[PDB]
């Protein structure tokens, strides 16, 4: 699993439970091509968006739905959502960690890498 | 002076100077178009992007180069730029601050929605 | 004027106003000694608390009383305090300021030293 | 085990290893006496700090000595320590997560509270 997506809700000091979350590359054209999607589980954690064959060398962007998990809590937030924007792999593969944490009006996102 | 940009650097503990911000709002095509621009100061703030009369509701995007911030201090990033999309509402507060936190694996940004 | 204390709630979005801040000096005894003390204004700082000539080098403490700023909005806390210890340096520049941002299960603090 | 803490590296997107933490529970004179202590692990966790049975009500300090781990990095920081000063168990026990994420002039730290 080379790409992991990890949510925290630093209002409740909980995980952020079934956050929608879509991945996009950059094609050759420079559009952005759905790449994949999920959304978060009860860990706040989403695994199994890709395959080492299938991520390649290039450039990703992770959105993450906020707006729609504060609103189903009662709150109106500040951002439409968490964008987390990328080079991959370009050294060789790597494990990534993209972890985020949401407050409604401020959010952090931090990348964990590994090598294999 | 409805809308300012402010950067700070994690690692060096000091305003992010000469970043490129670039500032888009979302077309009825749900195309992002260029809207205002600039580069952070020495203080690391970014005035004047845009007028009262300009700035109405609508979706708006403030990209941060951060990429080529540490790229030039030689220090390898993570992230092509950090990404702020929200609502501008007239309902709210009249000044909107972004600010932005760095450091090379992880950013954070938060909303200062204020009335002077 | 070497020493200011900056403040801002992440839940909405503002300055975070009316919160206690007590600052402490490192006794030869390893005791905390009361240095200054304030609340955070309406644009959620705090100035004045120190001169030069009494902020000499040595290590002080910086608590700021976030869970009474929480209890206040009726927002249940995790932390106490937020708590920021440092050691002042004549060899760097002249002014610090202690920049904390505030969620109720997660606070940063940020250090921005620069020369006015 | 109701007590964990996790440590992450901003500047190298990694795992803070064997960063040395404190724990201390608050007496009844309201001194410090110290609970517990140990070192990040190459996952940057550190696990069996206490025990359900001795980790009673209370007023604890998790103290992570950041300084120490960025000196040997060849970095100077701003911070001596981060500091998390919390209520445990006041509504019956439950599992905490500390997690800290650092950088030289800034660090975060955020509360993952559990219900067994
Ligand atoms: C000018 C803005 C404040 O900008 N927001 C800041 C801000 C936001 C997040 C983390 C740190 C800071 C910070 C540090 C020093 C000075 C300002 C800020 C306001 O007062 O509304
Ligand atoms: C990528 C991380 C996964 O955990 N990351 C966390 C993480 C990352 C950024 C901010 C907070 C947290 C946090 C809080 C509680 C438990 C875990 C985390 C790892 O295992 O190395």
């Amino acid at each position: 699993c080379p790409l992991m997506v990890k949510v925290l809700d630093a209002v409740r000091g909980s995980p952020a439970i079934n956050v929608a979350v879509h991945v996009f590359r950059k094609a050759a054209d420079d559009t952005w091509e759905p790449f994949a999607s999920g959304k978060t589980s009860e860990s706040g954690e989403l695994h199994g968006l890709t395959t080492e064959e299938e991520f390649v060398e290039g450039i990703y962007k992770v959105e993450i739905d906020t707006k729609s998990y504060w609103k189903a809590l009662g709150i109106s937030p500040f951002h439409e959502h968490a964008e987390v924007v990328f080079t991959a792999n370009d050294s060789g593969p790597r494990r990534y960690t993209i972890a985020a944490l949401l407050s409604p009006y401020s959010y952090s996102t931090t990348a964990v890498v590994t090598n294999p």
